[PDB]
């Protein structure tokens, strides 16, 4: 009975924890209940008429010691690389996360670029187009999600799990 390991990465405050709670329990929390360290939780999904088990990992990013960083990426078959569409700096940091994946993760890890906080359209600072072309260029999948209103959260996880299984 195998649990596919999928890691969340991206700047602190982008809603990674909320994506986790959406995917595992379909919950949202305005007051962040983000891990102070590393956390994981499990989900069962029907992909291609089959049952797939996934463990989604999340990190505060407060610990950089080599043993935990190696442990976080060890065995990961998928990564959701998350930014906040209302913060250009989070989008700029995606290259840093892409680099971290190359440095510590399996070279064949499937990567999905996720623009979270789609609900805040008025405060948008990252055009869909730009992000999309970056993704295409770097060989990533791309989706915009809202943890708050649940838009595309399941779809995001489904897509990655389809390539992983
Ligand atoms: N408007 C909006 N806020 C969100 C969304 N996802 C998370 N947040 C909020 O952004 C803040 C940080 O989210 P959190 O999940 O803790 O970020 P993390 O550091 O990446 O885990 C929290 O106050 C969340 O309620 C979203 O999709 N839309």
């Amino acid at each position: 009975d195998y649990l596919f390991k999928v890691v969340l990465i991206g700047d602190s405050g982008v809603g990674k924890s909320n994506l986790l709670s959406r995917f595992t329990r379909n919950e949202f929390n305005l007051e962040s209940k983000s891990t102070i360290g590393v956390e994981f939780a499990t989900r069962s999904i029907q992909v291609d008429g089959k049952t797939i088990k996934a463990q989604i990992w999340d990190t505060a990013g407060q610990e950089r010691y080599r043993a935990i960083t190696s442990a976080y990426y060890r065995g990961a078959v998928g990564a959701l690389l998350v930014y906040d569409i209302a913060k250009h700096l989070t989008y700029e940091n995606v290259e840093r996360w892409l680099k971290e994946l190359r440095d510590h993760a399996d070279s064949n890890i499937v990567i999905m670029l996720v623009g979270n906080k789609s609900d805040l359209r008025h405060l948008r600072a990252v055009p869909t187009d730009e992000a999309r072309a970056f993704a295409e260029k770097n060989g990533l999948s791309f989706i915009e999600t809202s943890a708050l209103d649940s838009t595309n959260v399941e779809a995001a996880f489904q897509t990655i799990l389809t390539e992983i299984y």
